[PDB]
């Protein structure tokens, strides 16, 4: 399992949204966050998704299509492991609890 | 060494951190987030724990029971390896910075 | 790669950006957290990076420095593995796009 981590425009938020929709993935978290630039604030969107390894090259591809507008401050993919996941109402574990 | 995530209601913030207290673990981070459902926000709470990988099933455990409710929508555990960690006042690391 | 997170005082935020924008690191993530005390929330600031691992000392050094101020609550430096980044706009993967 992954943790896929999007930073992005906040108005691209609804775009990436359907666009994770659209492959069966609706389950995400949104945090607002802000980054820099010339020292001005700059806000953007965050958003972290669970997934199982063989979704990483779909979501990375359907992603960066939907958060696209080719002007600087599009965003950035993070990738990193996720060991474990429990879906607290059931007990489920990882792909169960995805 | 291991980071552990809690998404919950926002309402269970005060039960899981008392529960997490009553383990002798205090130090934790809070986020307010969002999720989606049917497409409205949902308000969620992320806690973040650094933690000794002994400590593992006791937090899943205690965190399970003290966040749930039965309802749909009462979150989600994620676990992730925690490489290191440092103190910044004293510099002290790893177990003697959690 | 690495992704380190700094929780630190909201005021020292500055002083942190300014460290690290001298050793030519200027992309972070900012986020507004909560810690607790005695049981009150405190107000904190979550600084995400994402580095090559040969900067991980340099970055822990610079940042220490930085946040310091003697006085309890400080903050944390946490270290865990960033497997991959990809930069929306460009497609750009890793190094290309930190």
């Amino acid at each position: 399992m992954k943790l896929v981590t999007v930073i992005i425009k906040p108005f691209k938020l609804e775009d990436v949204r359907e666009a994770l929709s659209s492959i069966g993935i609706q389950g995400l978290t949104v945090t607002e966050v802000k980054g820099f630039g010339r020292v001005n604030f700059l806000p953007k969107v965050k958003i972290d998704v669970a997934i199982a390894d063989d979704q990483l090259d779909e979501v990375i591809d359907i992603v960066s299509k939907a958060a696209y507008t080719g002007k600087i401050g599009d965003g950035k993919i993070f990738v990193a492991e996720l060991q474990r996941v429990i879906r607290i109402r059931t007990g489920e574990a990882d792909e169960a609890a995805l």
